This record gives C-alpha cells, sequence and structure tokens, in this order.
C-alpha cells in the first residue's frame, strides 16, 4: 500500500495544498527549521513539565478524551517567542492556509498545542478532529471545502515503534466508517522540523508508543476560518506581548476583526463598522 | 394566505421554538416591556443619530448591503444599561435560546444591533441572513438544525404603510428560490416590544417605508451557537462595565469560555484547561 506523500516546503510550496486536497495527508520536510525547533522546545519544556493529567480534578474545562500520559499545553505566544513570531508568521503556513481556505475568507489558529506523550502511551483510537468542540462541523455537506487543518509538527523523531501518528489515505472522503481498521493506516515517519499536514476529515490517530523509554513532543496548530471558533482564548495574554507581534500574527490570535469571502462582506468581530485594532489602537512589532 | 403565529411571552413559552421550527417564522408579543423599549430607545437615541451611512469611507469594515438611509449602531453593552442588564438577561431569550441550540451547545451573542430605517426607506430585497459574513451556513447540510436565530424587536411601531417586515412561511426549508417572490410574503405587523423571530434559513426583508414621515426603528439580536464567530467584537467595552454583567450576559459577550453539547466537549475559548473568568478572575454584578 501507498505510503503519505512528502513535499519540500522550499521546492514544491504550491503542490502542498492540492496533495492534501487529494490524498488528505502530506508530510512537510522542515516545515519548521530545527533551529526553530530547539528555541521551541527550550521555551515550552517547563510548560509542558507542569501540565497535570488533561482530565485534573482542578480544571475549569477538563479533557477527558486525551490519556492520563498525554500532557498539553496551549495558548502558547505568551509562553514562546519562537512561537509567536517564527511559526505564527511562517510563510510556508499561511501559503497553505490561504490555498486551503480562500473559499471562506480569513483564517486563524483554533489551537496551538505542544502535546508531549509519555513512555509507554497507547495508541489513541482512530478519530477525525473537531467532534469534541465543533459539533457544527458533523452538519457540513460531505464535499464543503475543509474549515480546518491541522499541522502536526515533530518536535523529537517520530518512529514506527515510538507511536508515530497513524493516517488513513483517502480517508477524508469517506462517508462510510465501516473500513475503519488499523489496517488501512500508513504512518508519519518524520524528523524534528517535519510537519504531518491533515484535514479535519481525515481519519488518524496518535501511535502506540513501544519502546517504554522515549518522549515524543508534537506541536498541533489546527488552522481554521476565522468563522468558527477557537478551542483556546487569547483574551488574558498580556497587551505588551500582543503589541510585539505583527498585524498578521494579531489576526491570527483573535486580537483584530476578520473578513469573510463575501463580495460585499460585511465583517467579524467588528466595532460599529470599524476593526478591532483601530478601536483600541493596537501597536504592532513593538519590541519587549 | 396564513399569517405569521402569534405567541404569548408568558403564556406560550413552550410553544416559541416549536413554531418558528415549524413556520419559519413567530411573533412573540410583548418580548420586550414597554418600560424596557422606553429606557433602550433613550440611551441608544444619540448614538444612531451620529451612525454615518453604512458604506460610509472612513469605515474600517464598510457594509456595502445596507442601505444608505439605515442606520446600525452595533455593540450595545456600553451604551445601553437596559440592553447589557434586561434583555440579556431576558427569561423568554434564554428559554428560546437553549430550546433552538442545545443539539449544538452554548450560544452567545452573533450581533445586537439597533436599525433605524429613515422615511421612504426602500424595501430590502428578499433575504436569508449570515450570507455577508458567515459563507460556512451556506455548506451546511438542508436539513442541519438551525445554527442562529434573529430577534427583531419592534422599538416603533411596525405597520404596513411603514415598511414592516416581510417574511415566507416555511421558506426555512425551502432549498429551491425559484418561487421567491414578493407575492409569497407576509406582513410582521407589530407594536412596541414585540418580537418577530426568524432563523438564519428564513427569507425575509424590510419593507417600503412609503408614509414618507414615519421612522421606523428594530433591535436586532442575531443570537447564534458558541461555534461561530460573532458579527462584533466585545473586546473593547470597559472592564468595569463587563464587570457589572451576570455571568451569563460575559458568556454572551465573549467574555467566558464556552461549552459545545459534545458527551465529553473539550470546550471554547479555553486556557490550558480552564476558563477565560478563572483565568482573568473576571469579577461578576460589581454595580457601577
Ligand atoms: O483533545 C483533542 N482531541 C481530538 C480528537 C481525539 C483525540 C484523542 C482521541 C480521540 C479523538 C480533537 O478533536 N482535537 C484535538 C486537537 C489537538 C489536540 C488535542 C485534541
Ligand atoms: O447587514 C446585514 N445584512 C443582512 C442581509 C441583508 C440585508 C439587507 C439586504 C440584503 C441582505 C445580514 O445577513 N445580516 C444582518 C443582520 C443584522 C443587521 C444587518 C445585517
Ligand atoms: O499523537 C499524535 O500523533 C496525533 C494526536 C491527535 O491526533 C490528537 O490528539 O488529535
Ligand atoms: O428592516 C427589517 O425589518 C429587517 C432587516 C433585515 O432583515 C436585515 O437587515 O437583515
Ligand atoms: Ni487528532
Ligand atoms: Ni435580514
Amino acid at each position: 500500500k501507498s505510503q503519505i506523500p512528502r513535499l519540500s516546503a522550499i521546492n514544491d510550496l504550491h503542490k502542498i495544498w492540492p496533495t492534501v486536497e487529494e490524498h488528505g495527508a502530506a508530510i512537510i520536510e522542515s516545515f519548521l527549521s530545527l533551529d526553530i525547533v530547539r528555541r521551541l522546545n527550550e521555551e515550552v519544556d517547563p510548560f509542558v513539565k507542569i501540565e497535570p493529567i488533561p482530565a485534573a480534578k482542578t480544571k475549569d474545562h477538563p479533557n477527558h478524551v486525551l490519556s492520563t500520559t498525554t500532557r498539553l499545553v496551549n495558548v502558547l505566544a505568551p509562553i514562546s517567542k519562537a512561537y509567536r513570531e517564527d511559526v505564527l508568521n511562517s510563510k510556508v503556513l499561511h501559503r497553505i492556509c490561504s490555498d486551503a481556505f480562500h473559499v471562506y475568507g480569513d483564517y486563524w489558529v483554533l489551537m496551538g498545542a505542544v502535546m508531549e506523550l509519555a513512555p509507554s502511551n497507547p495508541a489513541q483510537p482512530l478519530h477525525r478532529d473537531m467532534r469534541f468542540s465543533h459539533p457544527i462541523v458533523e452538519y457540513l455537506k460531505p464535499d464543503a471545502p475543509a474549515t480546518s487543518i491541522n499541522f502536526l509538527v515533530a518536535l523529537s523523531p517520530f518512529t514506527a515503534e515510538n507511536g508515530a501518528t497513524h493516517v488513513i489515505l483517502g480517508s477524508h472522503k469517506w462517508q462510510n466508517l465501516s473500513n475503519v481498521s488499523m489496517d488501512a493506516t500508513v504512518r508519519a515517519l518524520m524528523n524534528p522540523g517535519d510537519a504531518l499536514l491533515i484535514t479535519d476529515s481525515t481519519i488518524h490517530c496518535g501511535g502506540a508508543e513501544t519502546t517504554g523509554t522515549e518522549t515524543r513532543r508534537l506541536l498541533t496548530i489546527t488552522m481554521g476560518i476565522s468563522q468558527l471558533t477557537p478551542l483556546e482564548s487569547n483574551l488574558a495574554v498580556p497587551r505588551p506581548v500582543i503589541e510585539s507581534l505583527t498585524p498578521l500574527a494579531q489576526r491570527l490570535l483573535g486580537w483584530a476583526s476578520q473578513r469573510s469571502a463575501a463580495p460585499r462582506d460585511i465583517g467579524l468581530l467588528t466595532i460599529r463598522g470599524n476593526s478591532i485594532e483601530k478601536t483600541m489602537n493596537l501597536k504592532a512589532e513593538q519590541p519587549l
């Protein structure tokens, strides 16, 4: 059976979205440079170590879906300079997203999270994303263009033995889920900085960690149309941090108004005909 | 032909959503008391008078759809005590919305706006709402439950001669728009405080003002599932105003996290497993 298509971030940029559109998955080799992965890991390191179990009894909004051997930390902008600057302004990410979402309009980050899987983390069940947060997506027509996509960026090696992600190629066009089986999957073997890109309809799952020693870490960036509400809030991010960002990064974090692709678009998150950024006179690219 | 069903806010509360579900429209008599209409009008009065044309060349996000004889003012919470307290906490509104949106989860205000139509304002073309802001809604399956509804509350008399709203009953279940004609419409004749309730699929239009003397005003409250992005932002509303509100009103304005109806809901606008309100220690019901 056939493997996940691999593409260069540098040379095959225009081929990336068409490939995902056709097959439901693609590996973008060197999506983030090793330098950015290095800085990213450095900055989130302590935050993943202090993170409790997904369903911790201290949480307002516990996650009952992820395994107890999973640590997920989101709202990365205040934690990570590499995230807020380098990845939020990634030229490759933005070309792919504008390729993907042009039918709808503006897009933004629905969630940027680092996930770390402890040794011997079991495989997740095969699934489509968004079903625990956006029930609306299940009511979309089967051929509706994808309203969100997920960049699963390796922050450590992805191997078959350490639980590299499984995908079923072509499953983004499936309606019937009766042939859903691990038998039908292929693996995303990746070096740090490579990214597996899937859609909200691609059937996939985290793999079983079988070494008992390796700790797999990933940066999952769910990008979605600005018409859908993010899983995470940047409302509590200090204004000096927000004002350090580019206008584009600000929009991605919900600190700007948004636009649909309707010819006479009337806009989203507007204030009596004016943008958030104008109204609040929000500054941009003000260094810390 | 048959008229829009009229229901009492007091005695037929449980019948309201089922009626809209069946017919696509209902008139809720005395939705807002005359006292609340009175205070509401008093408070927004100067803000509608200073409002420029919808497509004013000074605007970041001009509205090119509304007539030049329309004045729309939104983000009402900072302007209006009656809005922020009485209508955002309306028991009737919240019963109807929880009736309507229980399949999806939490709902919030996509837009609360006062619209005032000058004398001799022409009829709007027949339309469905949401098509200039949320192209996603057109990709929903035809039988998907409505993801937003619109309360068109009369703030002055609605008469046939002064341009009372037209609706086509049953048109929320139409797929084929070839019998779209003013011939097929009936009118929402209303006293101040009555509300016409429609869905995002109900075909309707503002009427032609024919007296040349009357000024019609309405409060349009588009309520929608929390999975869809509001047309307006409350990000720039002073924190003392937000802290004067109830927790429910805060959630409605995007100053709280939200939940979907998925059995293991992982939530919306959350911060590392915790709510906005906890994280920012947002106070509630702190009087001005
Ligand atoms: O918690 C998350 N559940 C997934 C789906 C899922 C996860 C495990 C087992 C079954 C299903 C999701 O829908 N969205 C995301 C996206 C980024 C990170 C985590 C999640
Ligand atoms: O501008 C708005 N256009 C409408 C649709 C429309 C209006 C006039 C003529 C044709 C179509 C809309 O989709 N949403 C709203 C909702 C509240 C107030 C105004 C509008
Ligand atoms: O662990 C992985 O590689 C994939 C994680 C995932 O699919 C999810 O949590 O939604
Ligand atoms: O003017 C009216 O009564 C209806 C207004 C309306 O439907 C709209 O602006 O979307
Ligand atoms: Ni997943
Ligand atoms: Ni309308």
